[PDB]
């Protein structure tokens, strides 16, 4: 597995975010914080997502949150203040939920490349990010592995939730589930199920986990990055059974069925126009903190087929005995599904 490992680190250096790009995004966060401070002093602007957890690809987008205690006008007023500051953007309202999307920066020196998403009181997203940051700190192998999977999923056109496949966060959870509960010895302990974990309730959910990393013993797993990646691909390709099983972080053995979960069901809720929005559980990934949410709800039968197929193709490629193996095929673009 040594040469594949070499390949992975080489690609990882290519696709990871530069310090320079990281610096510019950081500066942008500061400028945006000033704008919020002028109109609301007590309000806070918080970064989350890939950039905050160090799990970001090149040219990633910022995910930010404006949070406040106890109001309805601040979303629009912020957007207006941002436009006035020379930013270019959109103000979006759907299902009574407001979002701000910045697409360019004309005055402060970030250029037209600048892109940003701002949301309001998304506390759960912040805590999800905190967990991911902890694991990223825990083992050096996690960051390259996650980045490569993200790159792989994007290229194989299985990273489009709106078109039937899986979100980036879902794949990270798949990786994390594999490292904690599948591979032996475990790369990771389960921080949620730790003895030292203390209950913390935010928005009616337990978001608490053991975040005292220095007291956590070193990993008993000494596999190379290439070895972890191959095993991860092979597991979902063959071992994992999506029809009966749930990806979860709430079980010591990581064993949960949809039947016990109650996610065998196809399920419906009504949108703002009272259309039927069906929640599929064809792929079941139970969000670590938001238990009700299925991160995999977006996957469809055609979608799961494509995802599983790429997993098989990846495994077969790495398992292949016809040297020299074409590792670059792993990241070559796939014909886009019509």
């Amino acid at each position: 597995h040594k040469e594949f490992t070499k390949f992975c680190y080489e690609v990882y250096n290519e696709i990871k975010i530069s310090d320079k790009e990281f610096k510019e995004k950081r500066a942008a966060l500061d400028t945006l914080r000033l704008c919020l401070k002028r109109i609301s002093p007590d309000a806070e602007l918080v970064a989350f997502g890939s950039l905050e957890s160090g799990l970001a690809l090149k040219n990633s987008d910022m995910d930010l949150c404006v949070l406040m205690d106890s109001s309805d006008t601040i979303a629009l007023q912020f957007y207006e203040e941002l436009i006035a500051e020379g930013f270019e953007g959109a103000f979006l309202q759907a299902a009574r939920i407001p979002i701000i999307k910045l697409t360019s920066d004309t005055k402060n020196g970030f250029g037209a490349s600048f892109q940003c998403d701002i949301g309001f009181n998304n506390r759960l997203a912040i805590h999800n990010t905190l967990l991911l940051s902890s694991y990223t700190k825990l083992d050096a192998r996690l960051k390259p592995m996650v980045l490569l999977v993200k790159h792989w999923a994007k290229r194989k056109q299985i990273n489009s939730p709106y078109f039937g496949t899986l979100s980036s966060y879902g794949y990270v959870l798949m990786v994390l589930y594999y490292l904690i509960h599948v591979i032996k010895p475990p790369v990771f302990p389960n921080l949620l199920l730790s003895p030292l974990k203390q209950e913390k309730i935010v928005d009616g959910f337990d978001v608490g986990f053991d975040d005292k990393l220095e007291d956590i013993p070193p990993s008993q797993n000494y596999s190379s990055l290439g070895s972890l990646l191959h095993g991860f691909f092979a597991f979902y390709a063959y071992a994992f059974e999506p029809r009966e099983k749930v990806v979860t972080f709430r079980r010591p053995d990581g064993y949960l069925t949809k039947q016990e979960k109650g996610w065998t069901s196809a399920t419906e809720h009504t949108g703002s126009a009272d259309q039927i929005i069906k929640d599929r559980y064809i792929l079941a990934i139970e969000d670590p903190f938001e238990i009700s949410h299925n991160v995999g709800r977006t996957v469809s039968s055609s979608g799961l087929y494509r995802i599983r197929g790429e997993f098989m193709a990846a495994s077969r490629l790495l398992n292949s005995r016809s040297y020299p193996i074409p590792y670059d095929s792993l990241f070559e673009e796939a014909p886009i599904p019509p």
